[PDB]
C-alpha cells in the first residue's frame, strides 16, 4: 500500500491520545502480531477478563450440558444494576447485553471444580480461579494479558479451541456484533470495575468477505467518564485505518 507504517501507527495512538487514556490493540494476521496504541506495554500485561470471560463461560456451559441456546434464564426479580438485565434471555442476549447475573447462574451450575478443569484444559490466561466460582473473572485471581485475548479470538475464530466444532459455532453466534460493506465483526466487550484502575476490553475478529479471519483485542484504561462506546469506536477506527474493514 502507500501509507507508511509510521502513518498508521501515528494515527492508532492519536485514537486513544484523543479519548485521553492509555491502551493498545493487537491485532493477528495469520501468525504476525501487531501491536498499536499509546500504551504499547500493556500488550504482556495481565488485566482480570472482567465479561470477557462470558465467552468461556458460554463455551463450558454449553458443553458440559449446563444450558442450551435456546433456554430462557429468568429474571429472579431482584434490583440489578442496569434495567436491560432485568429481564428474562438467553445466553446469546445475555452475552449481548453482558448479563453478568445469568452467566454467575451458569458458572454456579458448571461449579468450581469442573470449571477449574476446563479452564486449566483451555490454558486461558493465568489459568487461576481461585475459590469463588462466581466472581473470579471479575476481581481476581483470574488474569490474562492482549496477548493471550488476541490468540484466544483467533483460536475461537478458527475453531481451534478444544470444544466440539458445535459448541464453537453456537458461541460464535452470540458475539456478532457489526456489519460494515461485507465484513463481520465479531467480538465481547469488557470492562472491569471492581479492580483498581479500571480495566476495558475489546475482543474479537473481523470476517472479511472472501473468508478470511482477522482477531484483534483492545485493551484500555476506563475512566468514570467515559462512555463504553469508547471501546468500539477506537476499535473500528483503527480496523479501518489499517485497511481490514
Ligand atoms: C463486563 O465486563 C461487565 C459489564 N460489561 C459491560 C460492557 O459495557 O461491556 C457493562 S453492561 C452493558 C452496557 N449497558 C448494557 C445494558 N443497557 S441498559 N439500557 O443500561 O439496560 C449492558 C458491565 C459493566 C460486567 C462484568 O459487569
Amino acid at each position: 500500500m502507500h501509507i507508511s507504517s509510521q502513518q498508521h501507527e501515528k494515527a492508532i495512538k492519536s485514537y486513544f491520545d484523543e479519548a485521553q487514556t492509555q491502551g493498545v490493540i493487537i491485532i493477528k494476521e495469520g501468525k504476525n502480531l501487531s501491536t498499536y496504541g499509546n500504551a504499547l506495554a500493556r500488550a504482556n500485561k495481565e488485566y482480570v477478563p472482567a465479561s470477557t470471560f462470558k465467552m468461556l463461560n458460554a463455551l463450558i456451559g454449553l458443553e458440559n450440558h449446563k444450558a442450551t441456546t435456546n433456554e430462557i434464564f429468568k429474571w429472579d426479580g431482584k434490583k440489578r444494576t442496569y434495567p436491560m438485565w432485568e429481564k428474562d434471555m438467553t445466553l446469546g442476549e445475555a452475552m449481548a447485553l453482558s448479563a453478568v447475573p445469568v452467566y454467575q447462574e451458569l458458572a454456579r451450575r458448571t461449579g468450581l471444580e469442573l470449571m477449574q478443569k476446563e479452564v486449566k484444559r483451555v490454558n486461558f490466561g493465568n489459568t487461576n480461579i481461585g475459590t469463588q466460582v462466581d466472581n473470579f473473572w471479575l476481581v481476581g485471581p483470574l488474569k490474562i494479558t492482549p496477548v493471550q485475548e488476541v490468540n484466544f479470538a483467533d483460536d475461537l475464530a478458527h475453531n481451534r479451541l478444544p470444544f466440539k466444532l458445535e459448541t464453537q459455532e453456537e458461541v460464535k453466534k452470540m458475539l456478532l456484533i457489526k456489519e460494515v460493506n461485507g465484513s463481520k465483526i465479531y467480538a465481547k466487550s469488557g470492562w472491569g470495575m471492581g479492580v483498581t484502575p479500571q480495566v476495558g476490553w475489546l475482543t474479537g475478529w473481523v470476517e472479511q468477505a472472501n473468508g478470511k479471519k482477522i482477531p484483534f483485542s483492545l485493551n484500555l484504561e476506563m475512566k468514570e467518564g467515559m462512555s463504553g462506546s469508547i471501546r468500539n469506536e477506537i476499535t473500528y477506527k483503527s480496523l479501518e485505518n489499517l485497511g481490514i474493514i
